[PDB]
Formats: C-alpha cells, sequence, structure tokens
C-alpha cells in the first residue's frame, strides 16, 4: 500500500493553516483589524452561521498544540501564514511595526524548529489591512505594493534567518473572484446584480485591478527577496496558484476550448505572466481594455519570478460553451465564456463533500499537474493545499465525529493520483494536507470541517485526533 516511501526521499509532507482561519487574538497583541474582520462583523448575514474569526482555533495561544498534534503524525513541514496586522497594525511602516505580533510568529517558528518541522510561511492569506482598505481602497490602489513590499521586508529581517521557504500570495484567484467578482468574501465588492448584491464595485474591472496589483506586489518582492536576502539566508520564495480540473463538457471541439479557457481564466491569468510574461491570449483578446497591461518592464519583472510555484487542488468542473453575453452584465464571472457546472445529466462528476462547490474527483490531480507539466516547462512545484470537508454536525457524539472514513478515502486517492503524475515526471517536491485543525471556513464559517484534527469550539476549542490522523500516521512512517 501508498506510504511516504513510495515517494521520491526527501519529498515533503505536511499540513497547511492561515492566520485568520486558525489564529483568534483577533484584537489581542497589538493586532488591528483586517479586511475579514470587518466583513465579519459587518455583514454576518453573508456568513453561514453568522460567525466569525474573533476565536477561530484559538492557535494564537494554543499554537504548541498544534506543533504536537502534526509532530505526532510525523508531518516534515507546516505551512502558515502571518497576519499582516499583526505585524504592521495600520498596514504600513509608518503605521509602526508591533513587537508583540513579531514575538508570536518567532515563538511559533521556533516551536516548529525545536520540534523538527520546517515553516513555509505565507505572506498573504486575504486579512489585508482594513486601514488600507479605508486609505485607498486596499489591492485597487497600486499603493498597495510598496505597504507589502515593506511588510514582506519586515518577515524577511525577523524570520528568515530561520525560514527558509516564502510564499507572497495564496490562490489570487479567490481572492479576486470572491473579493471583487460575486462579492462573496472580503472585502465583498461586486456589480449590483451579481451574487454579493455589494453597495460598491464593478465585476468587471475590479478583479483584475486588484490581481494585476498582487502579481506586481509578489514580482517586486521576490526581486527585493533575491537582492538583499536570499545570498545569505537561501531560502525559496514563490506563489501559491489554485486550479480546477476542466472536463469538456461534451467531445465537441466548442468544450474542448471552453475547458481551455476555463483554466486560462483561473489559472494561466498568473502562470502566463510567471512563464511567458504576458495575460493569457484569451484573457486579453475577450476582456481587452478591462483587463490592465503590463509595461515592457513589468512584464520582464513578472516572467520568472519565483523559486517554485505552489500548487492548490481540490476537484474538477465540467466546462461547457457560453455565448457572447453580450453587453452591460460584465463580469469576471462570465468574461471566459465558459459556463462551469459540477453535474452532467443529472450525474455529479464526483461525489459531493460538504462544500457544495467540492466534488471529489482525484483523476483531475494527476490530470493537472501533467497539464502543468507539458505547458509551462514543468517548473518546482509543491502542493500546498489539497483536502475536504465534512459538516458540522452538534447533535453526532464526539466518537462519531472523529470517524472521518470519508477524508482518508480522499487522501488515499489523492496521494496515488499524485504519486503517478511524480512517476510520469511530474516535478513536485512536497505535499501539504488542508488542514491541520477544523478552522473558520470563510463565507461558511464554522458549518464545515476540514481538519484532520477536531477542534470543539463548545470546549475551550479542544483538538481531537480524528481517524485520519492516524491514517497519517501510518503513511508517514520513515
Ligand atoms: C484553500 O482552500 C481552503 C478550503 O476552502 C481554505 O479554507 C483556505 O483558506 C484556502 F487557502
Ligand atoms: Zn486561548
Amino acid at each position: 500500500p501508498v506510504s511516504r516511501r513510495s515517494f521520491p526521499k526527501g519529498f515533503i509532507f505536511g499540513t497547511a493553516s492561515s492566520s485568520y482561519q486558525y489564529e483568534g487574538g483577533a484584537a489581542e497583541g497589538g493586532r488591528g483589524p483586517s479586511i475579514w474582520d470587518t466583513f465579519t462583523h459587518q455583514h454576518p448575514e453573508k456568513i453561514a452561521d453568522r460567525s466569525n474569526g474573533d476565536v477561530a482555533s484559538d492557535s494564537y495561544h494554543l499554537y504548541k498544540e498544534d506543533v504536537r498534534l502534526m509532530k505526532d503524525m510525523g508531518m516534515d513541514a507546516y505551512r502558515f501564514s502571518i497576519s499582516w496586522t499583526r505585524i504592521l497594525p495600520n498596514g504600513s511602516l509608518r503605521g509602526g511595526v508591533n513587537k508583540e505580533g513579531i514575538k508570536y510568529y518567532n515563538n511559533l517558528i521556533n516551536e516548529l524548529l525545536s520540534k523538527g518541522v520546517q515553516p513555509f510561511i505565507t505572506l498573504f492569506h486575504w486579512d489585508s489591512p482594513q486601514a488600507l482598505e479605508d486609505k485607498y481602497n486596499g489591492f485597487l490602489s497600486p499603493n498597495i505594493i510598496n505597504d507589502f513590499k515593506d511588510y514582506a521586508e519586515i518577515c524577511f529581517k525577523e524570520f528568515g534567518d530561520r525560514v527558509k521557504n516564502w510564499i507572497t500570495f495564496n490562490e489570487p484567484w479567490t481572492f479576486c473572484s470572491n473579493g471583487y467578482a460575486t462579492g462573496l468574501f472580503a472585502p465583498g465588492r461586486c456589480s449590483p446584480w451579481e451574487k454579493g448584491n455589494c453597495s460598491v464595485g464593478d465585476s468587471g474591472r475590479e478583479p483584475y485591478t486588484a490581481c494585476h496589483h498582487q502579481l506586481l506586489a509578489h514580482a517586486e518582492t521576490v526581486r527585493l527577496y533575491k537582492a538583499k536576502y536570499q545570498a545569505l539566508q537561501k531560502g525559496k520564495i514563490g506563489i501559491t496558484l489554485v486550479s480546477h480540473w476542466f472536463v469538456p463538457f461534451s467531445r465537441s471541439k466548442s468544450n474542448n476550448d471552453a475547458a481551455k479557457r476555463a483554466i486560462d481564466f483561473m489559472f494561466g491569468w498568473f502562470m502566463d505572466p510567471l512563464i511567458r510574461g504576458d495575460y493569457p491570449l484569451s484573457m486579453r483578446g475577450l476582456v481587452g481594455n478591462r483587463l490592465p497591461q503590463f509595461t515592457k518592464e513589468q512584464s520582464k519583472l513578472v516572467k520568472g519570478a519565483f523559486d517554485f510555484i505552489g500548487l492548490n487542488y481540490y476537484t474538477a468542473n465540467y466546462a461547457d460553451n457560453l455565448p457572447p453575453s453580450n453587453g452591460l452584465n460584465n463580469s469576471y464571472t462570465t468574461d471566459s465564456r465558459a459556463n462551469l457546472t459540477g453535474v452532467r445529466n443529472g450525474i455529479p462528476i464526483g461525489p459531493q463533500a460538504a462544500s457544495p462547490w467540492l466534488y471529489v474527483y482525484p483523476q483531475g490531480f494527476r490530470d493537472l499537474l501533467l497539464y502543468v507539466k507539458e505547458n509551462y516547462g514543468n517548473p518546482t512545484v509543491y502542493i500546498t493545499e489539497n483536502g475536504v470537508d465534512e459538516f458540522n454536525n452538534k447533535t453526532l457524539p464526539l466518537q462519531e465525529a472523529l470517524k472521518d472514513d470519508a477524508r482518508i478515502e480522499y487522501y488515499h486517492k489523492h496521494l496515488l493520483s499524485l504519486l503517478s503524475a511524480i512517476r510520469d515526471g511530474a516535478n513536485v517536491k512536497g505535499y501539504f494536507a488542508w488542514s491541520l485543525l477544523d478552522n473558520f471556513e470563510w463565507s461558511n464559517g464554522y458549518t464545515v470541517r476540514f481538519g484532520i484534527n477536531f477542534v470543539d469550539y463548545n470546549d475551550g476549542r479542544k483538538r481531537y485526533p480524528k481517524n485520519s490522523a492516524h491514517w497519517f500516521k501510518k503513511f508517514l512512517l520513515k
């Protein structure tokens, strides 16, 4: 049976977390508010259970238990994020550096290393400073670049002596599409007719502006890291990107081209600038002047601006051709001219998890990795997120809640799929499971549980290993 020993020597296995989802202590230790603090408190109706990340999984206090839990399993590495507003409470240098915030992450990093766990740090996992949102609309302004760069530099200076793996942005696709196209995530911006029924926004322009600025802030940060830090600290810097696998709705060329446009808009949006120096052709053609243009100098900067790419995979969609709109309802969601579904002829592409967007389709994992291999020059890849969820069920006894056989099944099949892709030449160096603990699942709150370990929110955030924790322990032997 598949184990760590099936994988190449030195292959890294870990779990993944994020600051807002895990930490809590939201107004503690000098932490400033982020856009997710604001979104959750000011728009509780946008969250399934009207909840927030004030306490979350309380990892701000309980991080030592987290490290113990992952060490028990035999994890090599931990993917976590730093809260921007823990370090810079109002987003900028001039607003002051929070020493207490630096202390917490030093304590976390030191605890991890004392137990032989390598820290992988995401700089931006969506908890953008509210003060910069108020000041200049955050990522909608080119002002965000320098503020992010200043924030990143503090992190390199304070932590880079021990941290050798950096990720700038987590899934800019999700941040921009849900935050500015549908308006379902913070900062909750969209066109009036879009899903979020937002008071402010433009779903056909703002997603592209926000993500253009992220690509620029990323490339600037990579450059800065390589120029001032990489020589003496000898770490690696990358970016985390998400993609579904897209199955053509039918075998027609039209639906095959729709599947190609689907991946271009979700994934190529960031990959093409990183590999080829410009946005995908389909994006430039279809979006036109609503898509920002890189200057020759900016194109030079973004191209090759990485040591690795973090790759996230969860599910697959069917892609069906959409006729032009062709009109006054322009939105990133429809701009691809590809209609995305998880069901065809009343049959779901795979078994549906607790998240309605999550269909279990392990075959697409291999398919995506081989697509990246053949179409992007087979770059160094870490799987930075892969996982599945069950419903939070208050009626179930604890012992039945810990029996997550569906999670075991999910990981077994995906790791096999990953292994076959590696054996067929995919340049994959590591794998991170989402998630170590149950946590705040954004617009779903605490209604769904992604964790390998259970968190009892009603009993002081006590952690209990699920059956999958024991499974990973066996898997990770040696
Ligand atoms: C990756 O996906 C998971 C599951 O939806 C989120 O909880 C993480 O924050 C995201 F980075
Ligand atoms: Zn506590």
